[PDB]
């Protein structure tokens, strides 16, 4: 009887490199407070944030994704010609269509390679990485680009006081391909749609379009709800990711949680029973919460300062919007 | 050092069922011809469309995805409790965040299952299907929901004689899980970002938001460009999908191309060398082009009339926006 064929690729997959792009402009809490009622100290105190980058007007999630990919390719010693596909994960591509992925591939000179946009709120990176690994192992690609990119600044209500100092822009990509050793552990993910409102665009685009003189949409954040959720639930997610990867808490060298808030992550570093000398990402201090691009930008920073070395065993935990989370254990890139 | 472990699932994966939801408001060509200088015969002879469905104002891509999934689960004799994850593919979720996936899972009572939104324009279904299959084989889930949903009507410029009669609304989901036989063939996909302009939202949401009194965004289509592209390039894509699946053209029982234009698809049927009695989807006549929901809606239609039977060998070819395409050979569901 005719049977549909089954294919497969390299069983061992890993992060060949990481490339990060940060917008030239810097924005201080004071600059922020020059339109808000609070302190440049109460900010960096309740949220380890001191400064963040805002992209120019002529930039987009797509353009920053492209530059991030160029850097990842160079850091991996590859050219666009070595890439089989690209997954752009973002929440700020301001067009219902076309997707950013095909445009990014074109800008890289990457022919008609497959690609798509993945949106899972802040945890889109973990979902995209897992997807790239599954595709490569399944034989649908051999080498891929996974880039998290975000241009949130244009969606911030400078008068929100609840998040205007939280979100920021930026993009970071990783090259995923075959490695001698297993570099990407099993994906652990889930969500809580019951709390979809905790991080949302308040007005949908069509309603706004039908009421142009009415209020325009802005990103709203129910900080406490998110703070509690992550702090209390990401510890369990961390253990599952380690368990699935067959690793124990004490074997983790690097911890890269979503750069949502220092207070949440410091609490997680303790609840995960990581060893005392475990390196922890704190890229948020001068980058803020870049949602989907957060983790890959944080990984790049840890490597940047040498705090993390290639080969290091890291625990990645993305949590955020939609109330989605995605985690995995990986071997640091570059 | 410590080797990161792996996990794996069922090698044989397939379509357990399909569930389709079509908005109740039927819009005829004559209704469309109240705002353009055309006629029913002109539109029908050139596109193959006679009527299409428009969703109500209180409906959304997410609400239609929910209902489609409910039907799919029922057609598979399963409950939300049997689902491990859900992938929503769409291009008309009018919120930059949160994603529709977490909300859809919540609405189905599928507690906190993993999920994300995937946009590859019109070919998002093929990509999501392949991703679901790769995840299940990768052991990241055992059973999943893949739902294409689209509420394009609000993005249509009623005066655009180039596409006002083309796009429509609807949603259809399939349950993906382990099957005795291999039911999903290898994914064959790619794109042409050089032609990203062929199907696009003309004005990005932020620019509009910063000039509310200016022109609002609408979907635009460069018909001829798309027509030529699909007609000339999908044949090669179909052959590759069949090759990867180890099947010959004559073995295809059912052909389900994206319902973009009946003339493009009639040309493809011939160019693919399908046998004379091959059943070809023509759901477009009363459904129009529902982009991401097109293929699963067409599969449901063929099964409903009994034209396609469960177990039938089918060739699916998604093509569209961003200039993205995704294809695979599968065994019909339900
Ligand atoms: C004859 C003019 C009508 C336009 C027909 C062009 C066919 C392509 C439209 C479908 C676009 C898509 O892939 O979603």
């Amino acid at each position: 009887m005719t049977e549909i064929a089954t294919t497969s690729g390299a069983r061992s997959v890993g992060l060949l490199s990481v490339g990060a792009y940060r917008p030239e402009r810097v924005v201080t809490n004071d600059e922020i407070c020059q339109h808000i009622d609070s302190s440049d100290e109460w900010i960096y105190t309740r949220t380890g944030i001191k400064t963040r980058r805002f992209a120019a007007d002529d930039e987009s999630a797509a353009s920053m994704a492209t530059e991030a990919c160029r850097r990842a390719l160079s850091n991996a010693g590859l050219s666009a010609a070595d890439i089989d596909g690209v997954i752009v994960t973002t929440n700020t591509h301001f067009l219902q269509t076309p997707p950013a992925a095909p445009m990014v591939a074109a800008s890289l000179g990457a022919k008609g390679i497959l690609g798509f946009d993945l949106s899972a709120g802040c945890a889109g990176f973990g979902y995209a990485l897992g997807a790239a690994a599954d595709m490569i192992r399944g034989g649908g690609a051999a080498t891929m680009l996974v880039v998290g990119t975000e241009k949130l600044s244009p969606t911030i209500d400078m008068y929100d006081r609840g998040n205007c100092f939280i979100f920021a822009d930026g993009a970071a990509a990783v090259v995923v391909g075959e490695t001698p050793f297993q570099g990407i552990g099993p994906t652990v993910a889930g969500s809580d749609g019951e709390q979809a409102d905790a991080i949302r665009q308040d007005i949908d685009w069509i309603t706004f379009a039908q009421n142009p003189s009415g209020p325009r949409p802005f990103v709203r954040l129910e900080g406490p709800a998110v703070f509690r959720w992550a702090a209390f639930k990401m510890g369990d997610v961390g253990r599952r990711a380690m368990d699935a990867a067959g690793v124990r808490p004490d074997q983790i060298d690097v911890f890269v949680p979503h750069q949502a808030n220092s207070r949440i992550n410091e609490l997680l570093v303790k609840n995960l029973q990581l060893r005392p000398d475990a390196v922890v990402a704190n890229d948020i201090e001068h980058t803020g919460n870049t949602s989907a691009a957060s983790i890959p930008l944080a990984m790049a920073e840890l490597l940047t300062t040498g705090a993390a070395k290639p080969g290091d065993l890291a625990l990645l935990i993305g949590y955020g919007a939609g109330l989605s989370y995605a985690a995995q254990v990986v071997r640091m890139p570059k």
